[PDB]
């Protein structure tokens, strides 16, 4: 990090300074906590997203979730997984630290601006799997992982974005809740990390149909649309969601039992049929996992146990810790001082 020479520059209504390495600045639109350019990275002849975060230590809020995506980025090492370039501050030292800067490689699409064949489906879902088997290992989730989040190269290569990281924006007939665990979408439990299993189910359903598996006007018509397809819960799922309030809800339906998927979904690979059965399951104790799934049949030609890696320990331990402001900043700007390039 011998330091470059940085040039300014207005783009998203706010100067940007950044290494002279980096050429040919040009929005690409607003990103998590922050806007995001394309780039020409001079010095490895790639094409990368530039994220700026916005008012990084403005909130104790703010200090630990700058800490805490900058934590995250710098430990993600897999193919099909976001990781970080690079990150830089045009800062002189911790005094007059202010900004974050955040590179990865700019993806061509997102899921969503591809689609509306089963081979490409399992290339597609199959990567997700591996992506996911990488972070779950690291005690990760996801939480909100949709098509929007899923980044895709000319090739088809798949990348992770905005894993681990409002009201208004849950609300109503929108994409933003579609893709949600009914008992993270509710608040029923302590979730885990199947979570991410569900959105998966709830992506490869469309990426086969074409079409939003449960395109809810609301929290509760979603919750009937999923309901009706994946039938009422049982007295064992009723018991395990600790939301008293939630529970007597679940119990004034009408009961209704699990439809017929391969009627649901017609003229599907039967193998994908009975894998989204595993993955769209109500009780997320009892949901495939990631590992689980890559070894299913459906990825028959795809799979390979030596070739699907985990991570290194993550220590997260920061998360149940309190500090200041200045703290989270020091630590930040620790982190942003220690980074090196990946090969
Ligand atoms: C929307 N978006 C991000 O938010 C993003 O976040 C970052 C995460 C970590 C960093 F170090 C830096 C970041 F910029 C990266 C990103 C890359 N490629 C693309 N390609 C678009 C995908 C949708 O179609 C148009 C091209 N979009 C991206």
């Amino acid at each position: 990090q011998e330091r470059p020479t940085f040039y300014r520059q207005e783009l998203n209504k706010t100067i940007w300074e950044v290494p002279e390495r980096y050429q040919n600045l040009s929005p690409v639109g607003s990103g998590a906590y922050g806007s995001v350019c394309a780039a020409f990275d001079t010095k490895t002849g790639l094409r990368v997203a530039v994220k700026k975060l916005s008012k990084p230590f403005q909130s104790i809020i703010h200090a630990k979730r700058t800490y805490r995506e900058l934590r995250l980025l710098k430990h993600m090492k897999h193919e099909n997984v976001i990781g970080l370039l690079d990150v830089f501050t045009p800062a002189r030292s911790l005094e007059e630290f202010n900004d974050v800067y955040l590179v990865t490689h700019l993806m061509g699409a997102d899921l969503n601006n591809i689609v509306k064949t089963d081979d490409h489906v399992q290339f597609l879902i199959y990567q997700i799997l591996r992506g996911l088997k990488y972070i779950h290992s690291a005690d990760i989730i996801h939480r909100d992982l949709k098509p929007s989040n899923l980044a895709v190269n000319e090739d088809c290569e798949l990348k992770i974005l905005d894993f681990g990281l409002t009201d208004d924006e849950m609300t109503g007939y929108v994409a933003t809740r579609w893709y949600r665990a009914p008992e993270i979408m509710l608040n029923w439990m302590h979730y885990n990390q199947t979570v991410d299993i569900w959105s998966v189910g709830c992506i490869m359903a469309e990426l086969l149909t074409g079409r939003t598996l449960f395109p809810g006007t609301d929290h509760i018509d979603q919750l009937k649309l999923i309901l009706r397809l994946v039938g009422t819960p049982g007295a064992e799922l009723l018991k395990k969601i600790s939301s008293e309030s939630a529970r007597n809800y679940i119990q004034s339906l009408t009961q209704m039992p699990k439809m017929n998927f391969a009627n649901v979904f017609i003229g599907a690979n039967p193998l994908a049929v009975d894998l989204l059965e595993k993955m769209l399951v109500l009780d997320s104790d009892k949901r495939i996992t990631a590992a689980q799934a890559l070894a299913h049949a459906y990825f028959a030609q795809y799979h390979d146990p030596d070739d699907e890696p985990v991570a290194d320990p993550y220590d997260q331990s920061f998360e149940s810790r309190d500090l200041l402001i200045d703290e989270w900043k020091s630590l930040t700007y620790d982190e942003v001082i220690s980074f090196v390039p990946p090969p």
